[PDB]
Order: structure tokens, then C-alpha cells, then sequence
């Protein structure tokens, strides 16, 4: 597809049976997600930006399924208003920016 | 341009007749630049960020040229973490993503 920018580029997402609205972000080096349970171990982080830090949970190998395109990588899981896509996803799945 | 994500998408702008390095940023509503001095009325502004809200100067209907594509609008000066041209000014450059 090609997704505008006159407003926030929200796609739908699955991950399991899970479908979920996030952002495609070329300026997001990880992918960050809503607080969730996801299965397995994991590593503490924290991210940061305009503010500050907030902590997460790194999962690694986690499957997210963006408009049919099936990526699998890096997630971070912590007290996000926004579930972000992130350049590590963004890549498998073909996603440039044109101009 | 095409632009792949595999590294941060920072390209060239210039602005106030200076050049500078900022990344596109369709995760960002707004384009904040770090502290500069630019031509002009400014307004204080409280922009979101991690943990609440942070202070910045708005400074509206600025030049700026991005990859060779100009632009003319608002333009927030701040502690940003990197140069960061959000989807006011890629709108106007005629970005979009595509996958
Ligand atoms: C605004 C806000 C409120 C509360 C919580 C969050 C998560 C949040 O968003 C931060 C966020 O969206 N992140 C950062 C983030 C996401 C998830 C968890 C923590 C931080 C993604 C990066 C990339 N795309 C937009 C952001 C560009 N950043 C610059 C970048 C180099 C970091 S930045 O420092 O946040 C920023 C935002 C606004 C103005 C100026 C600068
Ligand atoms: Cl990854
Ligand atoms: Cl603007």
C-alpha cells in the first residue's frame, strides 16, 4: 500500500489472534508495543526520547503480522500510548519512504 | 527519493542558512529541531513527550529545505534527542511510506 502522512500512518497489526492499530515510524530504531503478556523470557530496557525514559521488556523472535506481511524480530513491551513500528519490522516487510 | 530503513533515514536540510542533519520522522506529529537561534516571532509551546510534557519555542512559517525540497512552516526549537522533521514538513516535501 501507500500510506499518507496527513495523518498519523495507523495500519492494523496481529499479533497471535490479537489485531491491534500502530504506527509506522522511521524514526523508531525498535519496535515498541502496549503493555501485553507475551510468552517466555525476556530482557529489562529502557528507551528514551523528548522527556525521558520509560522501561520495557525486550521479547525477541515475536511474530507481527503488518497489512499481510509477516515480521519477525525484536518487540518492546512497556507503558507506550502507542503501539510503534519500528525500523527493525519496517525493513522485512519492504517499507521505504518516497519522496 | 527512495529511502530504505536499514539506517536512520538522516538526510541533509538547511535552514537559517545553515546545514544540518535531521531524521525523517513519520512518528512525529511536529518537527523539532535542537536549540537555535532562527529569525522571527516565537511562542512557548508544551509539546508531549515521555513522562509528560516539555517545554519548547514555536516558531512558524520558517524555510526549510529538505534533500532539495522546500519547505515553509512551523518549526519547534527544543531538547530533542536528534533533529527530528515530522509529518508538518514531510507533507509538504510529498513523502509517503510504500511497501
Ligand atoms: C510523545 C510520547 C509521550 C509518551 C510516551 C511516548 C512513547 C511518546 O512518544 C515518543 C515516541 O514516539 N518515540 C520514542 C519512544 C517510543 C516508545 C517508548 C519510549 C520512547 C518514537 C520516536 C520516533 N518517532 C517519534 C519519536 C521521535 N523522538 C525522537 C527519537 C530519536 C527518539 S522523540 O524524542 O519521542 C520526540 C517526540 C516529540 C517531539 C520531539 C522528539
Ligand atoms: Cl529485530
Ligand atoms: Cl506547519
Amino acid at each position: 500500500p501507500q500510506i499518507t502522512l496527513w495523518q498519523r500512518p495507523l495500519v492494523t497489526i496481529k499479533i497471535g489472534g490479537q489485531l491491534k492499530e500502530a504506527l509506522l515510524d522511521t524514526g523508531a530504531d525498535d519496535t515498541v508495543l502496549e503493555e501485553m503478556s507475551l510468552p517466555g523470557r525476556w530482557k529489562p530496557k529502557m528507551i528514551g526520547g523528548i522527556g525521558g525514559f520509560i522501561k520495557v521488556r525486550q521479547y525477541d523472535q515475536i511474530l507481527i503480522e503488518i497489512c499481510g506481511h509477516k515480521a519477525i524480530g525484536t518487540v518492546l513491551v512497556g507503558p507506550t500510548p502507542v503501539n510503534i513500528i519500528g525500523r527493525n519490522l519496517l525493513t522485512q516487510i519492504g517499507c521505504t519512504l518516497n519522496f
